DNA sequence: GCCACCGGTGGC
DNA sequence: GCCACCGGTGGC
């Protein structure tokens, strides 16, 4: 429960990055140059996230 | 004002 | 020393 976490929401009860959304696929350990650096789209809060991220 | 980067660090 | 993931911002 921090800034950007309610702690609460589906997004915030996943520990698992799926490895297929636009920041999973910049990743390294999906391959990609990790030039983005944000957590994966299904763990973004639906309350808290900056709303692009959502 | 937005957002794709990029710099930085808390917490190991 | 590393790595997850945040906040600041150049360039639009
Ligand atoms: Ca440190
Ligand atoms: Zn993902
Ligand atoms: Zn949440």
């Amino acid at each position: 429960r921090s800034a950007r976490m309610c702690g609460e929401c589906e997004a915030c009860r996943r520990t698992e990055d799926c490895g297929h959304c636009d920041f999973c696929r910049d990743m390294k350990k999906f391959g990609g140059p990790n030039k983005i650096r944000q957590k994966c789209r299904l763990r973004q809060c639906q309350l808290r996230a900056r709303e692009s991220y959502k």
